[PDB]
């Protein structure tokens, strides 16, 4: 009775899973798993731009339309910053009074020399100097703030309307824009410029089977809803996961002539791993507590180590024990010398 601890768990030489308890050596054998990944379309990165303003103000125009064909680098839209209107002549305000309001300055110095001098009006003349200057140096900024942003979409006249081009070739995809609206957010993003004639399908995979992905395979992918299934080759890759979903990406380039392949649909795949010498137990041998899984393995008859171990695949009752659990370990089956039932 029944269970005595060290850590590790030792049964006596008297207890009831003394009979109950069961093990056998860990076997190396051959695996070559199919498995399967939940995949989406997605178009490739760029490829596809979500078109933003410069700056923000009203729509001028939208040439370029849902569906309408487009080339680098096409006009899109233009937009009429004001905004931009002000700071160009606020600053053309600003340095006007400094300038005039400098000039008054220099005429009241010269007659508190020269000949005789007047009266101290020089200190209205100091402020409202120093003060034109700092005004101005503000609008200068400000001018020079949003230029900065807009200038490589101006043309020379017109209102101060920026004209935004679309860097590459292919169709209009979304459009969410309407001509006089004003635009103030950005990215916002008044349209999306695309070219789909190849998409990724990219599916998503877990540490389960991740070991058994290669650049190279060697995939069928089943849509939805397309009834016929589909070959595709894996370009990339790892290799890196997701922090929150724990994933990592994998994902295959595909042809799309036609295109049924919209980004956003759904699919499965479908792949075959490299045969390998691989290490196998049965479902009866493994626990879960928490994020982990373990074996328990024996030292020492009826003594008994716990064993964090990693995993899959798995199908039907047998799996693939990654790490280790180690060939030869007197693995139990099992079962519950993790409670004290
Ligand atoms: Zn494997």
């Amino acid at each position: 009775a029944l269970r005595h601890e060290g850590e590790r768990l030792v049964v006596p030489a008297e207890s009831p899973l003394r009979r109950t308890l069961a093990v056998a050596p860990a076997t190396r054998e051959t695996v070559a798993a199919p498995f399967n990944l939940p995949a989406m379309i997605e178009a490739d990165p760029a490829k596809l731009v979500k078109v933003l303003p410069p700056l923000a103000g009203r729509i001028v125009s939208l040439n370029k339309q849902l569906g309408d064909e487009v080339k680098a680098g096409d006009v899109l839209f233009t937009i009429d910053s004001a905004d931009l209107a002000q700071a160009n002549s606020d600053a053309a305000k600003a340095r006007a009074a400094m300038t005039m309001a400098r000039r008054n300055l220099d005429r009241q110095r010269e007659l508190d020399k020269s000949e005789i001098a007047a009266k101290r009006d020089f200190e209205q003349a100091q402020s409202d100097y120093d003060q034109a200057a700092s005004e101005s140096q503000r609008a200068d900024a400000r001018l020079a703030q949003l230029g900065a942003k807009g200038g490589g979409t101006l043309q020379a006249g017109g209102g101060h309307i920026l004209a935004v081009r679309s860097p590459i070739n292919g169709r209009v995809v979304d459009l969410n824009a309407a001509t006089g609206a004003y635009w103030n957010d950005t990215t916002a993003s008044l349209m999306t410029v695309a070219d789909l004639s190849h998409v990724f399908v990219t599916a998503n995979a877990q540490e389960k089977d991740l070991g058994h992905v290669y650049v190279g395979q060697s995939a069928t992918v089943k849509f939805d809803a397309y009834d016929d299934p589909q070959p595709g080759k894996v370009r990339y890759v790892g290799q890196i996961l997701d922090a929150d979903t724990r994933t990592t990406k994998v994902r295959m380039v595909f042809d799309n002539p036609d295109g049924r392949l919209r980004p956003g649909m759904f699919a499965q795949a479908t792949f075959l791993s490299q045969p390998h010498e691989g290490i196998v137990v049965p479902m009866s041998a493994i626990v879960q507590s928490g994020f982990y899984t373990r074996a328990f393995v024996e030292v020492a008859p009826w003594q008994f180590e716990p064993r964090v171990i990693k995993l899959g695949a798995q199908i039907g009752d047998r799996m693939e024990v990654k790490s280790g659990l180690s060939a030869g370990d007197r693995v139990v089956v099992k079962e519950g010398v993790l409670l004290n039932d």
